[PDB]
């Protein structure tokens, strides 16, 4: 709700202010294409990794609080919101266009038939979603390749859970593997020791110092993983001995959890910006380029001369515009680019649309991150 | 007390009936020499590395319930059994030919220095001795070998506890330093979570978490080690949500202090069986060599002979009598040293002697291992 405003704020500051300066100098057909209205609408993903009977399913019924289409109490399911309950499969999902799920094509059929979206009207879903995984096993024989395809969404991921059983904490090489699989994402990942109420308190002990022994044995990261310890569903406690605990603990979760679209609302705030300095380069560029061109006779070699001397270009302009060297496009994927332009046919500087950007990065911006202040 | 029967029974059945089995033939020239009163009344030791205001100290004055000379709540302190209260600086200890500290005396003045022993009548002194060791900081400058001296307790010692803080929890890299040189013996190793009643529930899980987590990213053994959570000391408890808890690690860390005696006294049980098997296989070879020696002329040349078929003595007694090639001497170290007798004055087997050993094993035995089973 609240974050669907940013998302509109973001998506209009762009078109009013910022493609029109991308539009100008050609930047889609250097850099990167004009943003689409799904760049902005992106609700941040959690990937529940755990193994067999963790808790996974009930799990996402405790945050949703509510049951979802096929949710079966073994395949990825993609948990998103929906005005109807309702189910997508695989074979059709990786064609739809408005889906991040359209490359996952390239695992295939065995992949495809093991894969859903089940749809529904939910209030967490308003603001994130979650993909259930198959619960690893404690042999193996799946016609994709699981490692492969946990990889990939965790790149495109937000926050990653792993999920363990403190009555029957066995982890397994597979389990280890997809760890292993994730690194380089470290930050990420989070942990959750469920089930802890079904243990007496000092054998909760020993399962999660397991835990972290030999979780920190295979990250081999001096930043050490947050770890929920608590039961995360609707039932009573048992060893209701730690009962504080886990509260806080489940409060702490929530929190993390619902700061996500929060934390991707500023990601998406840093982009714009970042987008708008590499588009007033691009433009100063060009602009240059043009500039210097004969009114006449000796275009192709005044054009030849320009591209080699770009490198003294971009000091030049670094100086009269008070600009970094850092948001400039790198040299030489430039000048084998700009062999394929008519210098003469770029725009002189335009003013106007230069100002509209300045305008909006320190005016226009102290807004939103105030609107986003507001969690 | 109970074990120092066991210590009595032991020597005595050493005494008694293997040590004129060794005597017989040499046993103490070929092998390891007699066994003196002091190989058995070795009490089980404890070393105790942990940061500096760790409560090491208080540690120490926790378990034995009393103070002892030199406390003072930095350098080594041995920890002892002794008639009157009295404290033995190192300079003079690793003199005493009756304490196991006369090895250290290749460290040097800079350590002993910065040694002593403790001495006091105290219960659990009778049983086991303890061994403190300098705070670890979180610089470094000591005119010993720090490192080295850790690691020399840590091969004659019989438990190791790792001291740490919940309230600072600050693993330094020479601690961690100090742990590396640990490996190889980590079955002897345990750790204490101290001060666990300072912080409250949710931090102590993150101090502990952390704790695990850097270890095993350290130890690199897929065998966790137990971490003993509590607040050790005679003060009473300021965070009481886990009082339960804390009381029940303390009974588990006192049930394994109090075991060490019982542990050492079957090694000692197990080492003074393969002795006596070693010497009946020493008796049996020695022997042999003297059954096949000449009557009279031909000496030096049977001798030559059967160190050369030496190998083929081995099988020919390990048949004949029923024994394992495991308890066998080396084949090479024996002809070695066989070179230096004459084999003529060696002494006919004597089924006196070997009976003697062999009711010890299968009667005298039972009824030790009985008086160590009755804790
Ligand atoms: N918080 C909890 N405490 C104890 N048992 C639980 C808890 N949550 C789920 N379970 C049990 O664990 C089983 C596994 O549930 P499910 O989530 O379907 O498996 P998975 O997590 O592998 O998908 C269920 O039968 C349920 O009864
Ligand atoms: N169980 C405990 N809980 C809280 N504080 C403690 C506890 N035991 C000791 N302390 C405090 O820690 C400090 C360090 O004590 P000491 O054992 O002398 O240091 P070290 O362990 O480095 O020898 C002491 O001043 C004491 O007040
Ligand atoms: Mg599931
Ligand atoms: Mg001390």
């Amino acid at each position: 709700g609240g974050s669907q405003t940013v998302t509109g704020g973001l998506r209009s500051l762009y078109q009013r202010k910022v493609l029109p300066l991308e539009e100008a100098y050609r930047f889609h057909e250097f850099h990167s294409p004009a943003l689409e209205d799904a760049d902005f609408e992106n609700k941040p993903m959690i990937l529940l990794v755990g193994q067999y009977s963790t808790g996974k399913t009930t799990f996402i019924r405790y945050l949703l609080e509510q049951d979802f289409p096929g949710m079966r109490i073994d395949s990825f399911i993609a948990v998103m919101y929906g005005e109807t309950e309702g189910s997508t499969p695989g074979n059709a999902l990786v064609v739809d266009p408005k889906k991040p799920f359209r490359k996952l094509s390239r695992f295939g059929n065995a992949f495809l038939n093991r894969f859903m979206c089940s749809q529904l009207p939910n209030q967490v879903l308003k603001s994130i979603s979650i993909i259930d995984s198959p619960g690893i096993l404690s042999r193996i024989s799946r016609g994709y390749d699981f490692c492969q395809v946990l990889q990939w969404f965790a790149e495109r991921v937000d926050r990653i859970i792993l999920l363990f059983d403190a009555h029957k904490l066995d982890i397994s090489d597979e389990f280890s593997e997809a760890i292993k699989a994730f690194r380089g994402q470290d930050d990420k990942i989070r942990v959750v020791l469920n089930k802890a109420d079904q243990v007496d308190t000092q054998q909760l002990m020993r399962v999660y110092g397991a835990l972290m022994w030999s979780l920190g044995k295979v990250i081999n990261t001096p930043e050490v993983l947050r770890v929920y310890i608590g039961s995360f569903w609707a039932q009573p406690l048992q060893n209701t001995d730690n009962r504080r605990l886990f509260e806080a603990e489940a409060q702490d979760l929530f929190r993390d959890i619902q700061s996500l679209p929060q934390k991707a609302a500023v990601r998406k705030l840093n982009d714009l910006i970042k987008r708008a300095r590499l588009a007033k380069v691009h433009a100063y560029i060009i602009s240059y380029l043009k500039k210097e061109m004969p009114n006449m006779f000796g275009k192709e070699n005044k054009k030849r001369e320009l591209i080699y001397r770009l490198p003294e270009i971009y000091v030049q302009l670094q100086r009269e515009y008070q600009i970094s060297a850092g948001d400039f496009p790198e040299v030489k994927a430039m000048q084998e680019q700009l062999e394929n332009y008519d210098f003469t046919k770029f725009h002189s500087l335009k003013p106007k649309l230069i100002e509209a950007v300045d305008n909006m990065l320190t005016n226009k911006i102290s807004s939103l991150m105030g609107l986003i202040s507001q969690e």
